[PDB]
């Protein structure tokens, strides 16, 4: 039995898949997190071969034999190749775990679970990224670069947004667009502090990204049961969710449009939960970006979501960066949940 | 003899004057940093007494003697209620320092050094805030959250323009309003990165808010040689100072418009030596700010720097909390540097 393996991890979620020679998924383990950022790469190594090891003994494999590759698909933020280190300490401290390895990115990952040849994703979790790979080579994407410089439309933004509106509402710095009641409170209780002073400690001293972004589920909640405010923020997630397509649609090639489904958007990420909430905001940004750009038309677009962990991706691409070619169930790996026609 | 005191703390830098019945200085003592964050209060308690004495000793005037009162005026502003306990471990352990003590912000002290009654303190340094002091005593503000939450306007918030526009255009989610080239050189050249990749490294890792700030210095050479953004950049600096003063504009009392010096704003801060490139920025903010709000008055405002140390603001205010009116040279204190009269 020859095996490979791929692995889900950078941000909250972490996931190792075997897979057989035939594309048989053999055994899922869950595992600790993998975020380099909050860990160092000593921990990061170790998450990652007692993950795999487990993973082995559940799918009744020699526990002995190496794995003919390794995916690994990670979130970077900063692909500032620390990537190149994590395999060099891994191959290093382990070198019975496997023959070969591959970093790839939590979007082409993603991708790769999808489709056999490329595609567009839309990522919102903690952060947001929107990712293009053609038939052909060819790569393209659009704001990546975490929550110092961009995230529009993540959970952290949604939260940032709702913090500022009420700093600048009580500054009469500008006019909040509804009233600041509900997130004015949400805020205060959420971070557990009576007054504005009390929230810079949790942005200079303290700060848990994890925690701010957090803030966004109460947003949620509170859109939900219809507070205009925070169903104000989710419209304009939407709109800069949307406005990422917009971006990267001149790199498209065309025949990707010229299906049944249209335009295929895998979408991933906690916020999609939310979509009901993001909809009209995604519509617009769309609506208003294909008369500015292209009467070279496409027609529709379905959005879809993934059936199994990104580690089958990763499994996949590990698979492909040496000889081989795992076989794969596109069908089974990916839904469809939300279709529009522009009319 | 009677003698009032006044100190400029909460920074790296403190200082303290000696000032005499009739105004005049007797004695002053530079001090390194008061802050009880960086430093613990014990020994911004240590240093202060030290301060005072090395002050008393150079008047010839024994450390036995108490001072009729000192003003501390105490930057690190918003929170600064560790005052009332850093005046009682002061009367605890130093019972001969003082008869009475006044905790002053840093924006209190520095306007009682330009003028007699209240004023506006803009600052705009590596960070930005705005503070109104009335006639009364009475203090409010618009800003001072930091880095992560506002800043609009200074020296920070200008350099993360520049690198937020160039990324934004290279993604195509936003063209830029003028060519990116300039700046996108002066980005790479400053982190000394080969791409935008590089530049994740001193956002995330390898972060530091002065070096980054410091990029700002690099973008009034741009606007000063020339360059279309970069001039661009410093008008909406411009913009988001004079949007700070509009904030503020309706809790103003109205004599404080009524001076032949009109409305009184204090400007702290390095960004202010590219007054020329904020100017037209500034005033278009408040001109179409100051008509949106029935302006009863404000006819004219001017804009000084100060000349003496905040301490001696400190010891004006510390002077008049026990019944006295310290004489004050203010044309010593402050020069103006800009007046305008709307028509
Ligand atoms: N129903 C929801 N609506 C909006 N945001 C959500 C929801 N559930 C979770 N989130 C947000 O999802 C974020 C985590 O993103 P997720 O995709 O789960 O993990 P990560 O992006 O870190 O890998 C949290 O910051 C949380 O606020
Ligand atoms: N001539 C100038 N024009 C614009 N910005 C400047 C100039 N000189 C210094 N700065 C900016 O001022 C910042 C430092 O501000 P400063 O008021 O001196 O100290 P701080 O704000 O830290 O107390 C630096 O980040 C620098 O980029
Ligand atoms: O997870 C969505 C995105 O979050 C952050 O922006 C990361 O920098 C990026 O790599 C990631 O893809
Ligand atoms: O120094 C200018 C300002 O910078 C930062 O924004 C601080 O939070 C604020 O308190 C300070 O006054």
């Amino acid at each position: 039995a020859a095996i490979y393996g791929g692995v889900e991890g950078g941000g909250t979620r972490s996931e190792v898949l075997l897979v057989s020679e035939d594309g048989k998924i053999l055994a899922e383990a869950d595992g600790l997190s993998t975020n380099h950022w909050l860990i160092g790469t000593d921990k990061c190594v170790e998450r990652i071969n007692e993950m795999v090891n487990r993973a082995k003994r559940k799918a009744g494999v020699d526990p002995l034999v190496p794995l003919r590759s390794l995916g690994l698909s990670l979130s970077g933020g900063d692909q500032e190749d620390a990537g190149r280190i994590l395999i060099e300490e891994l191959r290093d401290r382990f070198p019975y775990l496997s023959e070969s390895y591959l970093i790839t990115t939590d979007a082409a990952g993603s991708i790769a679970t999808a489709t056999p040849d490329g595609g567009v994703v839309l990522i919102s979790g903690t952060g947001s990224n929107c990712r293009l790979i053609n038939p052909d080579g060819s790569e393209s994407g659009c704001g990546g670069w975490g929550h110092m410089m961009g995230d529009e439309g993540s959970a952290y933004w949604i939260a940032h947004q709702a913090v500022k509106i009420v700093f600048d509402s009580i500054d009469n710095l500008e006019a909040a667009p509804h009233d600041i009641g509900y997130v004015k409170q949400a805020m205060f209780h959420y971070f557990q502090v009576p007054d504005r002073l009390g929230i810079l400690t949790h942005l200079y001293r303290d700060f848990d990204k994890c925690r701010f972004a957090g803030f966004c589920r109460k947003i949620a909640e509170g859109a939900q049961q219809g507070d205009p405010l925070s169903r104000y923020i989710f419209r304009k997630a939407g709109e800069m969710l949307g406005r990422h397509i917009v971006a990267v649609l001149p790199e498209i090639d065309p025949v990707l449009f010229q299906g049944k489904i249209g335009l295929p958007i895998l979408c991933v990420g906690s916020v999609w939960k939310s979509w009901e909430l993001l909809k009209e905001g995604f519509l617009l940004a769309l609506t208003q970006g294909r008369e500015i750009q292209a009467q070279n038309f496409f027609s529709s677009f379905t959005l879809m979501k993934l059936r199994h962990s990104s580690a089958l991706g990763g499994a996949s691409l590990g698979a492909r960066h040496i000889g081989h070619l795992l076989p794969m169930d596109y069908s089974a790996n990916a839904i469809a949940f939300y279709s529009y026609t522009f009319s």
